[PDB]
């Protein structure tokens, strides 16, 4: 149905808002000027707008001569964001099952893969905008709802991007499931070396200063300042640096730039654990 894709309301507050424009056509031949802004207003997403009107279309007979003065409404709004409204409207049932599987708000989530589909941002600032958004608990599902999005945004009537941006976003979609599939390993590394587990470090941070590594492998060492302040006070050097090490070489190669950026990367954390082991075996 196109009623149950409307992720503005509760199940009966979408019922009476769309009764209070069914009766307002239902005058049979009314003012249809300014009762677009009183739909505007009910709904104010586009998405929510078009399925409403898709709803009155439902409905007979009021009907062989103003289904076409409604049918050119649906046609205004969508001319000028039919991407937006697309994405909104094939992934509104993911938007359900996720909303509620993670318990949260729907149109959020809708909004985040609407947002994606539509996004020039690196697809490491992607993944830490889904993490600030979402939350870390969060930061694994939020990927299978924008794939399970995705899988049905192209296998619906109505896709929202042809073939070539569908084949651009999946790409954008493969590196994100590898920067996760870094995440998922060093936070294995995490627990055996136990860092966070004395309650100084935050594992969201310790993630962070990961995912900048990958973005500017140059300034690793500045990088990882934020962390060592916090480090000493518990652990050690060659800790901290053999754990970020360690989870490099088996991880994803593409997650970098390239592969002599990746370089700059294992080169500086090998220069690192080594110049921390001398200077501790020293003493």
């Amino acid at each position: 149905m196109s009623q149950e894709r409307i992720l503005d309301g509760e199940e009966d507050e979408i019922n009476h808002k769309i009764f209070d424009l069914k009766r307002t056509l239902k005058d049979n031949l009314p003012l249809d000027r300014d009762f677009i802004d009183r739909l505007k207003r009910y709904f104010k997403d586009p998405s929510d707008q078009v399925l409403a009107l898709r709803e009155l279309l439902n409905e007979k007979d009021l009907t062989a001569e103003q289904v076409e003065l409604l049918t050119k409404i649906i046609n205004e709004i969508i001319s000028g964001s039919e991407k937006s409204v697309n994405a909104g409207i094939n992934s509104a049932i993911q938007a359900k099952l996720f909303g509620n599987k993670m318990k949260l708000e729907p149109q959020l989530l809708r909004a985040c893969y609407r947002g994606f589909i539509m996004g020039n941002i690196s697809t490491t600032d992607q993944y830490i905008e889904w993490l600030g958004n979402f939350g870390f608990n969060h930061r694994h599902t939020i990927v299978n709802f924008v794939e399970q999005s995705l899988i049905v945004d192209m296998d619906s009537e109505k896709p929202s991007c042809n073939a070539y941006e569908f084949g651009f976003v999946l790409s954008k979609l493969i590196a994100i499931k590898m920067i996760r599939t870094s995440d998922v390993i060093f936070m294995k590394k995490l627990e055996s070396s136990s860092l966070l587990k004395d309650g100084s470090l935050s594992a969201e941070q310790l993630l962070l200063t990961l995912l900048y590594i990958f973005q500017y492998p140059s300034e690793s060492e500045q990088i990882l300042t934020s962390v060592i302040e916090v480090s000493r006070a518990s652990h050690e050097d060659s800790v901290v640096y053999q754990t970020y090490l360690s989870s490099v070489n088996e991880s994803p190669h593409d997650i970098f730039k390239s592969e002599s950026e990746r370089e700059i990367a294992i080169n500086i954390l090998r220069e690192l654990v080594t110049s921390a082991y001398k200077k501790e075996l020293s003493r």
